C-alpha cells in the first residue's frame, strides 16, 4: 500500500495564529482563559488547551467579571462584541484577518442600508458573525446556501445589491451559486470571485490532485469542521470512498485491508502529529513510506497582537 500526502493541508495562517493566541494568554495571565466558541474546530486541539485551562464557551454571560475573553478565529457578531465591550472584560481577538475583511464589507453595505447576499452554511459560527455584521433595517441581509436558494430570494432594492461569502465553502457549488445570483440579479456586485480563503481552495485543489490518485481518502479534521467536510465530500465526488477522521483510532481495516493506493489529508484546523499518528496506522495495515505530493507552496503567516508577544 503506497500512502500518499496531500500538499498543501493542515494548519492554515489563520488557525496557527489564534491557537498562538491562546497559548500566549495562557502563558502570560495564567489559567483561566475564556473563549467564546472552540478557538478552532478541532476536538485535539481543543481538549490541550482546555487541559491547560481554557475554559470554551458560547456565550458572554457565562464568562466572569475581570476575565480573560478571545474570540475564535471563525469571527464574532457586532452584538456579541460590544456585549463584551459592555462587560468589564479583557478581550483578544483571533478571528482570522481574511474573515474580518469580509465582514468590513459587510459593515459598509449596512451603513449604507443596502442590501448584502451571504453565500454560506445555516447556523456555522462564521455565518453567524458575518451575518452580524449587518443591523441596518432599511437594507437588508439575506443567507443563500444553493441555487434553489437564489431562486426563491426576493429583496427590495436589486439596483443596489451586494454579495460575500463564507471563506471555507466548496469552489465548485460557490460557483454555481454565484452564476445563479448574477443570472437572477444582472447588477450585483461583489470581488472578482469569492470570499473562500486561500487555504480552503489550495487544500480543495490538493485533495483533487489526491484522490486523481488515491482509491481511499482519509481527511483528519473533526466533524464540526466546514472545511475538513468539504475535502472529503469533495473526494466522494470524484467516486472515492473517503472519510472524516480525528485521529488513528477513527481509521477501520475494512476501509483499507485490499486498497493498494491510500491517501492521507487534513483540514485547516488539524495539527501534523495527527496525521503522523494516521500515517504510523496505516503503515501498520501495510503502508510504506509516505510520499507527499508536490503541491502550492503557501507562505501567509499572520503574526500574533504584539500584546500577546
Ligand atoms: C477559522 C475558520 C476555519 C478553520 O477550520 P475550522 O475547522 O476551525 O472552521 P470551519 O472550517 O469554518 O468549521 C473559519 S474562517
Ligand atoms: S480558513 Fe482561511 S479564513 Fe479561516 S482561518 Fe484559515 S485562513 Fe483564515
Amino acid at each position: 500500500m503506497q500512502i500518499l500526502l496531500a500538499n498543501p493541508r493542515g494548519f492554515c495562517a489563520g488557525v496557527d495564529r489564534a491557537i498562538s493566541i491562546v497559548e500566549n494568554a495562557l502563558a502570560i495571565y495564567g489559567a483561566p482563559i475564556y473563549v467564546r466558541h472552540e478557538v478552532v474546530h478541532n476536538r485535539y486541539v481543543v481538549d490541550s488547551l482546555r487541559e491547560r485551562g481554557a475554559i470554551f464557551i458560547e456565550q458572554i454571560s457565562e464568562v466572569p467579571d475581570g476575565a480573560i475573553l478571545i474570540f475564535s478565529a471563525h469571527g464574532v457578531s457586532q452584538a456579541v462584541r460590544n456585549e463584551a465591550k459592555s462587560r468589564d472584560l479583557t478581550v483578544f481577538d483571533a478571528t482570522c484577518p481574511l474573515v474580518t475583511k469580509v465582514h468590513m464589507e459587510v459593515a459598509r453595505a449596512s451603513r449604507r442600508g443596502e442590501e448584502s447576499i451571504l453565500i454560506g452554511h445555516a447556523g456555522h459560527p462564521e455565518v453567524e458573525g458575518t451575518m452580524g455584521q449587518y443591523s441596518n433595517p432599511e437594507g437588508g441581509m439575506y443567507l443563500v446556501e444553493s441555487p434553489d436558494d437564489v431562486w426563491k430570494l426576493t429583496v427590495k432594492n436589486e439596483e443596489k445589491l451586494s454579495f460575500m461569502t463564507q471563506t471555507t465553502l466548496s469552489v465548485d457549488d460557490t460557483s454555481d451559486v454565484i452564476d445563479a445570483l448574477r443570472k437572477r440579479f444582472p447588477k450585483i456586485v461583489g470581488p472578482r470571485k469569492d470570499d473562500i480563503c486561500y487555504a480552503t481552495t489550495n487544500r480543495q485543489e490538493a485533495v483533487r490532485a489526491l484522490a486523481e490518485q488515491a482509491e481511499v481518502v482519509l481527511v483528519v479534521g473533526s466533524k464540526n469542521s466546514s472545511n475538513s467536510n468539504r475535502l472529503a465530500e469533495l473526494a466522494q465526488r470524484m467516486g472515492k470512498r473517503a472519510f472524516l477522521i480525528d485521529d488513528a483510532k477513527d481509521i477501520q481495516e475494512e476501509w483499507v485491508k485490499e486498497v493498494k493506493c491510500v491517501g492521507v489529508t487534513a483540514g485547516a484546523s488539524a495539527p501534523d502529529i495527527l496525521v503522523q499518528n494516521v500515517v504510523a496506522r496505516l503503515q501498520q495495515l501495510g503502508g510504506g513510506e509516505a510520499i507527499p505530493l508536490e503541491g502550492r507552496e503557501e507562505n501567509i503567516v499572520f503574526e500574533v497582537p504584539k500584546e500577546l508577544r
